[PDB]
């Protein structure tokens, strides 16, 4: 499967893997995050080799923000109106404006 | 704290070490650059002791669009246009809100 899509997934899944309980979690290796970083950085290296570097990083932030925010709101029941999220919206709107001119 | 700035900075320092260290007669070993990358992930783990994952990500993304812009531009060009100034200012405003959280 495609390197860039794998790289986008690697962070979204990786952070979701880090967000596990202090209790017991099924199927979680304690070396898992360290493996996920090694996998993520290998995928990134392939991604930057074979796609234009500015394009790849602009797409990676762009998809990743929408995907984590939709996943977190939709299936983990999280709030979009909390103080930090309100500041984050301005960053994400500003990021879109620069990306439209790129 | 200085952990979040340090974690972002370690990725930039490691990138700078990687870009500088072309050739193989050079004194510096690739492992030293790997230690700078290992440090960034460890500094992120220190960051996530008292900071939520999304809040840390939003600040990293706010700097990240500037990192994309420097990568896209290389050398600096002429002064920014009105929508670009607004988009950059919205990123500035979001960081100002996030850093004024108690
Ligand atoms: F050109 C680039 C583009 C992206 C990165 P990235 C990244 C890429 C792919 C992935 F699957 C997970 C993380 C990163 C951050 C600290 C490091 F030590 C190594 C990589 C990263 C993480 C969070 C963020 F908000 C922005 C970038 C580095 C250089």
């Amino acid at each position: 499967y495609i390197y860039l899509g794998g790289a986008i997934l690697a962070e979204v899944i990786g952070t979701t893997l880090m967000k596990f309980s202090e209790g017991f979690t099924r199927l979680w290796p304690s070396v898992g995050t360290i493996i996920c970083y090694c996998a993520s950085f290998w995928l990134l290296a392939q991604t930057l080799a074979y796609i234009p570097t500015g394009i790849a990083y602009a797409i990676w932030v762009g998809v990743g923000i929408v995907l984590i925010s939709l996943l977190s709101w939709g299936f983990f029941g999280q709030r979009l109106d909390l103080p930090a999220i309100i500041g984050m919206m301005l960053i994400c709107a500003g990021v879109l404006i620069i990306n439209l001119l790129s």
